[PDB]
């Protein structure tokens, strides 16, 4: 259902603090990170920690959505409202009802759902689409970026009210290059995972932590792990020394 | 429905008695003041003060609406007119009639739609895209911009002639740090509005606002609103000195 | 329908017998003045005192026209003649057939549409955009502009051969603040107008008249109406001093 | 039911030995080659040395199918989801249950089945279009593209977390031109072929070799089967010396 | 049953020469052409000088076939597969067993049936829509198009690997105007075709062929039919001249 | 039966001769002109001075036919063949063998018909929907459209084949604008026949008719004859002068 967050860090400590405050509240979390971070975890931990963690969690990838069909998305529709409308549809919103909402990438949103996911956070009604009855919602927002919002508030891309609409309760997410005293506990954790879901073992020895440590983990934590993954594939219940590591990750 | 404009400095005392003359009238009131500097309030007030306090209050968020689609947006259509038009829509001005419009962001409206809000400002008619049906049209004006529109007349992206017939009663709202001895009373309201609305409590004490008296308030009174909102969730019922306020606020 | 040209200046005087002469012929007529100067008011009065007084005033501002799409602002086009045409246009000519096309700001038409509008003017026919059946146009042409067509022409920005075709019957409109002996005179029109549509009534005295005759008036008689609405909603019914009189407006 | 991996090469030798390791695994494989490299034969070559080497090989080309109907491609459909949905549909997932499921062409699939794709991947389930009940999928995944992803994850193309899915396992195929030495191998591979299944017979001699060695080979290893083919309409059971050879493959 | 493919060029006989190579063999064959070139006349005869030569041409217009409807057009459909369905439905492919398939304006065939068209001349098996019963297929496959093919395969509007496979013995058919020195034989042949058909007589004087040898013939041959037809009707059993030539035909 | 063509227009004289070449003939005669030129009246005429002329004169409106019921309108259809089929059809060809078949706004036929009316109109045999006994056909071909083919041939919505089979014999037909010196002996064949047809009369001056010969006709001949209807209603037995003209036909 969840996972915890793994690390010795100060930062990853201050995260863990900053959730037991926020998780319980209702207030809209809005987390900023690259990507592989750590910013769903810390969302759906949030959820299951939280007033409505029995009730659903609903993705929704805002980028990932042609920007054309981001209203029925989100909202629903009826029948009719366009081309294609055959049957209803029921929204993200809809089927968040009593759980949270997860907006992933936030900053890819078109600036047109912009408006009107903030009047829906203010009026908390919304419209299907076609349909003229409004609808009441009971959800508990979590945003998460990688975009600087601040820079595309200034360059006209992203709306400085929805910005301050969800910016409530911060939570920044750093990288792995920032955080590499956290990488062994970290290889714990896939680790155990890997073996708990019999896919494989591994371990790794300390010349090639070392050599991670000094990694700049452009795809950070899902990065990590995608490299244990590897290594199970090419190393079943194998040692990895700095010679099991790929060249790109060798660094002595 | 409606908010009142807290605050005690002389230019929020000129908006208020601008507001007693304009509002019972139904001339068009331009509103100009950066983001977050209460325009949308002066605006809902000044409509449920107003002969169409009874009618609809209708936002129009003249930037967001992509271009090609603003003049629909506007107007409505009935079908064919173009691509997906499978069934009718009304638009923002057949909904306002007997209400308010109000033209959120009116510098960024493109110039062909600001040629032809200007007709139908003055013939009081409009066509709906398709139709070639004129239909008649009971609004009272309001508009709101952050942009210099002088300087937009000038580089020629904003029309001289719009401009004279919507800026005939301008309202204009000084930023926060222009006001701050308004910061106190902005507090309490924003405090009442939180605990009437059982969503928490906090208060500031002396050297916390005289701390935040400094500060910059690059997104105003919605900045500030926001973080009334994080101190809830950081120190639920609590007293907030300057070592609770994030270090940007301070300025001791 | 139409204004009268009030005004007791030698100028405005010349305008007026200048109209006479060409209202009922067909010949071409270019209006220069800056923005606000009556030049419309010239065009549509020439138009109801002309041959073509009984049929369509076509304005035609083409400037806010995007020009990728002015070609078929002007003529008109099928289907399929591009992206989008889903149905059949009518362009402005067509509905300017058998009366006058007033081309509002010409200075800032395209060159491309310069040369086509020029064809036109010739050929006296013309293609909707996609078809190739040409097509017969009943036009008188009036145009304006604000722009120095002369430097135009220079800066190979206007073409030669368009601007000796449309200036067969140039008309030039002083500013205001070379008539300021009409300020009066025109404050009484501005003034009946208001109290004939019942949007209320004032008057100035004399120190507020001569305060007014000295100002700049960069948006000339549209700005003084744009004053006089102002003037209206704050002193209602009211006589206006100079002491009612925004600051940038006294001159003493 | 499957080809061996003829060639000489050190980079073929490479794919071989990495096909011995992973085939018999359940991890999933990313296969990078330019078009006709061989990635379907390595792919199909993967499966029957793989636990699913009896059940279903599915493939999938997720750019030769309209962005529009991949979902239903995929997951399937039951009734009325959609227009046309005369009857239920069962997707390539349902097919290819039990055995491995082939995505050719992966750098061509739409954004929104990317993230529905990685959903699946992760949950092991899938809703047929339409329906709301959910299904267990049993697949072996094996990927091919010859797009460079990086740079696609980058232009927001693809998705950083659906790439770190599918990259657990790389295989990069050489293009032809850079294993020339295997051509011979290859060319005795390709005819053998051709005899066994008496579609004709030729041989190349040595000078014929060599220019062909020196060709650039945009089609690869594919590009070398259908020139084998025509030559054997054009020289049944000859021997083909340089001039044989069509034009742009003669390089002496 | 088949016509012979007249002239005397250099490059029509390469053509027939390459015809007596690939008639008698299977190998697929690519005829490349602008329209009117003759590449139905080359593919027919290809046909009855064939294995298949007693077996069914099948034409197949691969563009003239709305892109919803060309999988059943090639492999049939059962019942109940999509709205409409009230009977059976043999495919082209079925009709052309024992035959050759003639595959008419390739290039216009949509991506999808691209690809199923490859998996049948690959597996040799197909399924009629709906049917799940799978189906083998003796087909002799001949295709043409005046497409560049090259560049649709980088445009990714045509596969690659289609492309080799039916690219096996690839014939050019030069347009008109690169062999006039043909144009005396083929209007020898025209209205030779035309007389045996009792639809009239005519024949061209030395000035008239001359004038003719210079013309661009956009529509090649079937251009110069044409022109044979309607000057029959014009001077039934005339001479024509230059002066009897259409204007467009004389180049003197 | 039919009606002559008046006029003494250098264009329509040529029609006339045309008229008498081919109608003898069994030439496919395509007739181009814009919509009330004449293009039935020159089909309608040629069929009664034709072999066929006491045969069958068969219209089929091939855009006004809805595209998925357009062949069973040509071929006719047997039973089950389709939803519906309770009975057996008779198609268009069936019902004009032995005489001529007009083929009314070719350039709307969908290019499925295309082919198939290509087919029928070389192999001379064709068979119903859903049968497959095959049927001979004994039709005189003429066409008549208003669109430009050659341009809709480029835009691959006309079929180039097709084309050149049905353009043997063009005719062209002037619009009316260019024919203005044919109007008065127009209007006089247009009143004979609705006196002819006791319907009433009229006669128009001669200011009048120069007024009219300034008109564009946007709906040529036929446009004309319900003028002359509308003013026989208007002012029976009458004298029409310029003012009995409806506005839009008064050029003085
Ligand atoms: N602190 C952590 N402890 C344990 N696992 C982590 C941690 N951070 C990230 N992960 C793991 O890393 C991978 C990617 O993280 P994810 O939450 O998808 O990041 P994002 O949403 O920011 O891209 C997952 O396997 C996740 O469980
Ligand atoms: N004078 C004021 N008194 C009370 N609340 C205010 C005042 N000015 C602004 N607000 C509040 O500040 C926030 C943002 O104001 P808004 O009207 O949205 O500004 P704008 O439209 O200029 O961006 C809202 O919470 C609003 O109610
Ligand atoms: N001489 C005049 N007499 C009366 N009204 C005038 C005169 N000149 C201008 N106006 C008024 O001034 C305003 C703007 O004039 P307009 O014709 O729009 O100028 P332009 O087209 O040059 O910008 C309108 O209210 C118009 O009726
Ligand atoms: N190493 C190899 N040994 C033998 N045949 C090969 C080899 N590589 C490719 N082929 C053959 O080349 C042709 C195209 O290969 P294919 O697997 O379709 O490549 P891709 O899927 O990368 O386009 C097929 O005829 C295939 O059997
Ligand atoms: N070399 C040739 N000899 C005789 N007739 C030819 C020749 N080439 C083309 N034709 C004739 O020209 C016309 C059109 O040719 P066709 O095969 O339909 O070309 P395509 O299929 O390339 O459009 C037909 O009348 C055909 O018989
Ligand atoms: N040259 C002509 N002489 C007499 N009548 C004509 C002539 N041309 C057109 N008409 C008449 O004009 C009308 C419309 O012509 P029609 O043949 O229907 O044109 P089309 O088929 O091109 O639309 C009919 O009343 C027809 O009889």
């Amino acid at each position: 259902l969840f996972r915890s967050l793994v690390g010795t860090s100060r930062a990853i400590q201050q995260v863990r603090q900053m959730m037991q405050q926020v998780a319980d509240t209702d207030a809209s979390v809005l987390i900023l990170g690259e990507s592989g971070t750590g910013k769903e975890v810390v969302a759906r931990n949030l959820h299951y920690h939280s007033k409505r963690r029995e009730g659903p969690f609903v993705p929704v990838n805002c980028g990932a959505i042609p920007a054309e069909l981001l209203e029925s998305e989100l909202f629903g529709h009826e029948k009719g409202a366009f081309t294609g409308a055959i049957t209803s549809r029921a929204g993200r919103f809809e089927l968040a009802n009593g759980g949270t909402l997860f907006l992933d990438e936030i900053g890819d949103m078109p600036l047109p759902m912009q408006v009107k996911l903030l009047r829906v956070l203010q009026e908390r009604t919304f419209e299907r689409v076609g349909s003229n009855k409004t609808q009441n919602v009971d959800v508990r927002i979590i945003a998460a970026t990688h975009k600087n919002l601040e820079k595309m508030i200034e360059d006209g891309t992203f709306r400085e009210d929805l910005y301050y609409r969800l910016n409530v309760f911060p939570i920044e997410m750093a990288p792995l290059r920032e955080r590499v005293e956290d990488i062994a506990l970290l290889l714990n954790e896939l680790i155990s995972r890997m073996e708990h879901e019999k896919r494989g073992s591994i371990r790794f020895n300390s010349a090639a932590i070392m050599s991670l440590c000094r990694h700049d983990w452009p795809g950070n934590v899902r990065e990590l792990a995608n490299l244990v993954e590897r290594l199970a594939i090419m190393h079943p219940y194998g040692v990895i020394g700095v010679g099991e590591l790929p060249k790109k990750f060798r660094h002595v």
